[PDB]
């Protein structure tokens, strides 16, 4: 009933989500993510979009996977004072790329 | 690993059941034994299962209050030795009106 514990398991959603563990989710959410917490999340993308729509950012974040497997990232948040993130939906897709 | 895997998938069950995760899907391939997958499920209230060229899916109810309930559909194909190959799980909120 902890929610560092909680933050860790999303965390760890991502992570197996990125190893193809998950292959693909979503999970709709309503928590918030310290700055340390948020990076942690999202890691080291090889690529960002970032869109604000009526105070809510998508954010977009691509992994290369494999050769013509890319994971996708999709984490809808609202910034917070103190760099906090209020989380409200993740989204893992798989696409096939162009190498 | 696959062990702490399994765990990770059970406890995301936990947390929906507890709204702190409102909903999800899960797309995977990976095979429960028969401790997991109860494990998995918990305690539901009422439970459905279907079956369709081979592919199952059960599903489960957990009420919350007189009107709303968490609903958990497991997808998978039994296996040998009561294992069970999940392809998908998900997480929805449903009511009793309209
Ligand atoms: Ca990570
Ligand atoms: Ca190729
Ligand atoms: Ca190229
Ligand atoms: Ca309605």
């Amino acid at each position: 009933g902890d929610t560092h514990e909680f933050h860790k398991l999303l965390i760890k959603v991502v992570d197996l989500f990125l190893e193809d563990r998950i292959k693909e989710f979503e999970m709709k959410l309503n928590t918030t993510l310290d700055e340390l917490e948020f990076e942690e999340l999202i890691g080291k993308p090889d690529s960002s979009n970032s869109a604000e729509n009526n105070g809510i950012f998508i954010d977009e974040y691509s992994y290369d996977a494999s050769e013509n497997a890319m994971k996708k990232l999709f984490v809808e948040y609202v910034r917070q004072p103190e760099f906090k993130y209020t989380v409200l939906s993740i989204k893992g897709v798989n696409d096939w790329v162009r190498e």
